[PDB]
């Protein structure tokens, strides 16, 4: 189960890094005088097509991996992950269609993303039924992060071309990935032996501070990525 | 009671399909060069008048059907449906008046719609008092859907001419209708014998996934309708 | 206590009627070709000054009436009404200052109004501590109405010159007044003898429908007032 | 602990006064005809640099003072204050960087501020675990104030150059400082002996009215500051 928690963390980390890099590069191209390094739009179209294809492929891979099998109910918990992966694949297909046919509005993709996020949150609001207070609290924090990311995505859809909103969305995605890794490390330690008790208000207090530190680290990572891309553009110019 | 649950499902399904078709046709007419096929505005006015008349008629029919009868309280539950139908009839009358007199703003109708939705949600927040956890959970999901549809309608009223928002509202209406049908099928099976226990967390988990699948199906239906209307316009041209 | 509940109902009813009439007259003046009947702005300034003076006077009168008296705590419940009246008086003073000095923005008054409403809601969220479920439910409905009115006022402040928003705010004020009268009639019947039991889910269900009917009646009253003002303008022209 | 509560109150009071003065001066400069008294922009740049430096210094001082020390958990409560001070220092550093490099958007600083506020609220939602109902209620009021201030800051970030929004944010900051002082005076009286019982609904009712009075006092202080700055500008001119 540790791998099952860790894989989405890597996926979200990669997606957030790619989106942040794309947004910074687009802003730099807008600031750019001409098509010397980034003005070409065919490169952007190819990057969008590749992004959609990779999202669809990752969704399919996650769906296949989660489903162990290639009038009753069994292993019902995996169907939630199945549905989440299906929604992300629908988002990828919608992005591919939008960037393939010019008639469809560009922002539609963003809308789809928001929808997917909301769906995920809804599922995570009911995925846990029993279990201990620590697990419940951690899953509620994950739900809060997903809901905030969905709200930010919807607001970005409403307001066209907001670089700060895109950076905030990327930071939230990175925070979600880091928190998924934290969930994995806490619930299923790789050391083999349990380390954190499931009933400790001290653990809850420490987890709150850890979540805040993760958010701060994601903000710092976004800033460092912006600085690195600026340095690379300056060196290229 | 199964018929009483099923009839609003059909009404909402028809209304959502009609609204989606109208929005797609309006967008196509805007993209159209001239009045060759859809540029005429008298057709739109006639369609709006017919839509208002049909909404008023359906509200009256539902009110009459719900009321079995043509200092105490009896059959108090039916008065809630009476009030909901009355509010929908008020929305229809307001739409007719707005499209009859040019002085009134067009968006007023939208506002009225939002109000009606909110009222419905409020009623459904108190309609159920006793009953089992499964029924309570299903009615709470219905309340959530109605509240989200009302918020989307209000936002559409605030922001003029958003095709994506109109499509989202139509998809939400279709989801509401499908969930009404699901409520009917679960609470009062047509088979005569009970099938689903009223106390099962497994049933709750399955219902969450069923709701997500219904939302996905509605999105797919909206996409297919858009494709079909595009095909029809291309064939006509 | 029945008079203490009824007086704010009359105040809110009068204020809502005056605001609705003012908004409709302003819209008609905007539609008007010239200063034949309503184009004069000195009339609007005089009306605003009179409105501010009347609001301040009503706030002072309510404060004086509520306070029976012209290291411990006694009659602490009246201080809440004192604070609400003080906030409304501050709103009136702010409106007078804004319409007296041209430097201050016009929308500031609206903002103040919103603030006052929010404060009222907050107080009504803690005014009731004990008491029965019926009283708690009715006060919670009043809190909901006040919160919705405050949100509508804030949104109107954000978006300049929205006639529909002003009409919605007026309808909400009228609904608040009617519900205050309902609270008075239910809690302290004028007949002398108690009529409604304080513990009845049937009473709760009836009160929900009564609230919906009050909202519908307020909407109808707003529509009738608009029609009457249109008739009067047409007759004058 | 009384000093630990009181110091942030003084910090917030000073920051709110400075921000209100800056906003009023900026509005007066905009109304000003030329650079006679305030048109110079180098003064604004120097003031912004000084504000950032002072914010960073105060954050560092608070962090050092809170940390008594220059596989277990001890004094975990202080890490929350450490994190809050770290976030405020990050806000100050971001403001300094934004006013140092022209490429970065100006509103970014505002965004950062909002983020910090939200983080603080989150921490204060979990800082208290045990304790009595009075302390819980007071901390919940503080959480509400912080959340409202964060929402106002985010809305100000969304809508450029709103003087009323800036004044509202300053008033909320002053209210937060005054309520911090109230918390200090109630929880840890300077008289040495306890005065307020920790379990009294009368105390809760009095605290609600005290909070409303604090809000009113902050509004009056903002108005007086505006009047004083107007008088000073008129005298200088
Ligand atoms: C159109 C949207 C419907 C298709 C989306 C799939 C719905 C979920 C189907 C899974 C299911 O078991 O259905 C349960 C229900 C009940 O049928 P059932 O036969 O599957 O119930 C099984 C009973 N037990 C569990 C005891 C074996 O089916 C539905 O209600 C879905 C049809 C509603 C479509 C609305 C009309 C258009
Ligand atoms: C589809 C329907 C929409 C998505 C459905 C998911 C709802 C997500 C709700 C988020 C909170 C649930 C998680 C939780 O309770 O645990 C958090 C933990 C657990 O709290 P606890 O006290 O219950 O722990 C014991 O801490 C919190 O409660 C954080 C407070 C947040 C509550 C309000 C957050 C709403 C969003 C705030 C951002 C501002 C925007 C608001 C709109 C404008
Ligand atoms: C104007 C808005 C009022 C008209 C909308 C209908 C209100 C609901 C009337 C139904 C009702 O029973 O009223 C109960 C109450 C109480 O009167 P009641 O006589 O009907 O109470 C009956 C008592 N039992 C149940 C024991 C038989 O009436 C009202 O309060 C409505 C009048 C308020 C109007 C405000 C003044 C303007
Ligand atoms: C008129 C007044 C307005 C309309 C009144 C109806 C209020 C509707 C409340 C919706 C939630 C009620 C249903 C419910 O609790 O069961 C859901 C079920 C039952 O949960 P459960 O945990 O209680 O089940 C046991 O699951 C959820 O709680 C879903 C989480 C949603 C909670 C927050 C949703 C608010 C809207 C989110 C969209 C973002 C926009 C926010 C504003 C910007
Ligand atoms: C500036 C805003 C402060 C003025 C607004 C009035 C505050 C409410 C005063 C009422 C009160 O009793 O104060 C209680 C508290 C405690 O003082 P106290 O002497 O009144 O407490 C009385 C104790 N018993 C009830 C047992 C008799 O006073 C304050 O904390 C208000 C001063 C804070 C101002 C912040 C510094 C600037
Ligand atoms: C200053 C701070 C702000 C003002 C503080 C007052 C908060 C007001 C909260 C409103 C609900 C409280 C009253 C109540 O619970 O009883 C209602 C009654 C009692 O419910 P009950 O189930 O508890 O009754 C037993 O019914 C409801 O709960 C109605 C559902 C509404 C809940 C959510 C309403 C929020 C606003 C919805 C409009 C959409 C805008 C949202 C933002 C965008
Ligand atoms: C990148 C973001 C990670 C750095 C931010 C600091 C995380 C908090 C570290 C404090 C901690 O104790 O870690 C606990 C956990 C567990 O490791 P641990 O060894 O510290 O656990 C200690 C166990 N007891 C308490 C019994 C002594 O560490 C992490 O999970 C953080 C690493 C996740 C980074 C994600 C991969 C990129
Ligand atoms: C990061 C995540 C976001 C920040 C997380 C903190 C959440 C803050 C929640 C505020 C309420 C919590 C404090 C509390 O419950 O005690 C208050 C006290 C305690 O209440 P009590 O009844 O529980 O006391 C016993 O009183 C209230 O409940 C006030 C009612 C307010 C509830 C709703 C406020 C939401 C904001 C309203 C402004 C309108 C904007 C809404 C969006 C548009």
């Amino acid at each position: 189960n540790f791998r099952g928690h860790a894989l989405p963390g890597t996926f979200f980390f990669i997606i957030g890094l790619w989106w942040c890099t794309k947004s910074i590069l687009k802003y730099i191209c807008k600031k750019q005088k001409r098509t010397c390094y980034l003005g070409s739009k065919t490169l952007f179209y190819r990057l969008e097509i590749l992004e959609g294809i990779t999202i669809v492929g990752m969704a399919l891979t996650g769906m296949a991996g989660e489903q162990f099998i290639p009038g009753h109910w069994n292993q019902l918990l995996g169907w939630h992950h199945f549905t989440m992966y299906f929604f992300f694949g629908l988002l990828g297909v919608a992005d591919i269609l939008c960037f393939t046919i010019s008639s469809l509005p560009v922002s539609l993709t963003k809308l789809m993303l928001s929808n997917a996020l909301f769906v995920e949150a809804f599922i995570f609001y009911n995925h846990t039924h029993g279990r201990e207070m620590l697990d419940i609290f951690v899953h509620q924090l994950l739900v809060l992060v997903v809901f905030l990311t969905g709200l930010v995505a919807f607001l970005e859809f409403l307001v066209r071309n907001n670089v700060l909103l895109e950076l905030l969305r990327s930071s939230l995605i990175l925070l979600q990935g880091s928190w998924f890794f934290q969930i994995g490390f806490v619930l299923y330690p790789p050391s083999g032996g349990p380390a954190w008790d499931l009933m400790d208000h001290e653990n809850i207090l420490f987890l709150t501070i850890c979540f805040c530190w993760h958010y701060a680290v994601t903000i710092v990572i976004v800033g460092m990525n912006y600085a690195f891309i600026t340095w690379l553009v300056k060196s290229r110019l």
